[PDB]
């Protein structure tokens, strides 16, 4: 059970600053997971490189996702990191809509095996349907986001 | 200029195939391998690893009221993105990807053969759509392979 063995620390919760661009915004993410070894030190730009080719936008309502991952060669432990944006930023649609998704919540996923996504992704899909939790999440503080994430894992 | 793994996917008439209801979970991960090894859009021992990974990570998807399975193995096993469909006369059951205790018991079950991994999460987000849509996921038990074919074909583009 992926979620029941995923890493998820209280430093891996963050909020973003109005002027992240979306390399920003995964650099950020990857830095906790980098300086933890959860994955490998050029993560954040395998995840980047993948992103432009393969978006990982969910156009959710009312707050959109993204969940950017890569290849679980580059992921030393399972692991999740979560940022809130203060206003929205464009990713591509997953789905391949031309439409882009105004994210503001971000799951980053760090896997070891691809055969955990699947667990990890119907959990995902659980959460961002929920537009109360979602809703709260941008309302919430580092602390109560991840009290409430870890909370939800399980 | 929109990378969309759905709109490359492989899904031809004869990946939708009813089964008996005397099958085990191993019969159909065999039976909807079959014609996808026959075109050779996988490895000859297909079948061997998606039932090798179920063991240890299973893909039952507790949806209700019709429990759905999505099996499936690495990328490097597989030569041509398709999917393979059964529908299943009684429901057999699958464990949890989620791990909760209680099985899934599956009537539909949506085989994935990609061939890069990067391309699961347009299908699975796909997936996550159609199994939740209640009403089409009723039709499929009531219609018949053509029909079925031709309901699945439309939905994915």
């Amino acid at each position: 059970n992926a979620m029941q063995g995923i890493h998820f620390r209280r430093h891996y919760v963050r909020h973003l600053p109005k002027e992240v661009s979306q390399n920003d915004i995964i650099k950020a993410l990857a830095s906790p997971l980098i300086n933890d070894g959860m994955v490998v030190s050029d993560f954040a730009d395998h995840v980047i490189t993948r992103e432009q080719n393969f978006p990982t936008g969910l156009p959710v309502e009312p707050v959109g996702v993204a969940i950017p991952h890569t290849d679980s060669k580059y992921v030393r432990q399972n692991a999740i990191s979560v940022g809130i944006l203060a206003e929205p930023v464009n990713f591509e649609d997953a789905g391949g809509e031309p439409d882009p998704v105004p994210v503001r919540v971000v799951f980053m996923l760090a896997l070891g095996n691809w055969f955990d996504i699947t667990n990890v992704l119907w959990w995902i899909m659980d959460v961002i349907q929920d537009e109360d939790f979602m809703q709260q999440l941008l309302v919430m503080n580092d602390d109560e986001i991840y009290q409430s994430i870890y909370t939800r894992i399980s």
